[PDB]
């Protein structure tokens, strides 16, 4: 049954096996709820006059931030970033979803939804050690349509930042939103005045998380037609993920999850990324390449 596949779910993934969220699409609600853990959030828009803001402090029960809300999509706007339980991981305001508008992971799951912000980015920081056992936490990109996603981390916490845009301004993502998602780190990690001022492309973001993190993932859109966007460079404490190839799919979406779960008293984390396929009439998805990295 609904309910006792889900239960099943959920220890699954209160053991710290990541398996269940393999191939079963996006993890998005705009729903709003209170979780336990604490984390702090950052916004780095590119609007005229640019815009910041660091935020720490909790989201509260029934009610979004302003700063991290869009009001241009849907007859009142939708969240950007958001938290709730996981009774209800998809709900129908997202395209990607199938197995988690029937299937749940219970209430004991706590989501995190980040998504990208207007014209930048959007990014929190938690402590591994915030996790308590039993109770799972899942950050969530909601589905990517061109945008990028990192994960990394970094003397004991987990930075995840989304950052992209919601207009059509070819090439922003790969460029600006760089700048964009190299501020929100900066702001996260103690630099309160962030100087990203050189040029901006996917390689100097993997060449700034290489300087300033353990280890990171990069989850985005890789096209010929967009060359800001290909990656030329290596960084061993770097792993790259392209979601999007060229036109190829050239109907679907990319998803990144990553997991902090306290097992038998220690917090493992794991980020998994995968790319799929729509069909016509967005009904249906097919699962085309996966990434799953251990933090």
């Amino acid at each position: 049954s609904i309910e006792s596949t889900s239960k099943s779910n959920f220890q699954k993934l209160s053991r710290g096996n990541i398996d269940v969220l393999k191939g079963r699409g996006s993890i998005s609600s705009t729903r709003q709820r209170a979780i336990y853990p604490y984390f702090e959030a950052a916004n780095a828009d590119e609007q005229q006059p640019l815009f910041f803001y660091i935020k720490k402090d909790r989201f509260d029960n029934h009610g979004y931030d302003q700063y991290f809300y869009d009001n241009t999509v849907g007859p009142n706007g939708i969240p950007t970033l958001n938290t709730y339980t996981g009774e209800i991981p998809s709900d129908s305001s997202s395209l990607g979803s199938t197995y988690w508008k029937k299937y749940n992971l219970t209430n004991e799951t706590s989501i995190i939804r980040v998504s990208n912000s207007a014209r930048g980015a959007n990014g929190i920081k938690i402590a591994l050690e915030e996790v308590q056992e039993g109770k799972p936490v899942i950050i969530t990109s909601g589905n990517l349509s061109g945008c990028t996603t990192i994960v990394a981390r970094k003397e004991g916490y987990i930075y995840k930042v989304h950052t992209g845009t919601t207009k059509s301004l070819a090439g922003f993502t790969s460029t600006t939103g760089v700048k964009k998602a190299v501020e929100v780190l900066e702001l996260l990690t103690k630099e309160p005045i962030p100087r990203v001022e050189g040029i901006m492309s996917n390689d100097f973001l993997v060449d700034y998380l290489s300087e300033n993190f353990e280890d990171s993932l990069i989850t985005y859109s890789s096209s010929e037609k967009k060359p800001d966007s290909q990656i030329t460079i290596i960084r061993d404490n770097v792993s790259v993920f392209p979601y999007f190839l060229d036109n190829i799919p050239e109907h679907g979406f990319g998803t990144s999850a990553t997991v902090l779960v306290r097992v038998d008293g220690n917090v493992v984390v794991r980020s998994l990324s995968e790319s799929y396929s729509l069909n016509a009439d967005a009904s249906e998805i097919s699962v085309l390449k996966v990434f799953s990295k251990k933090f």
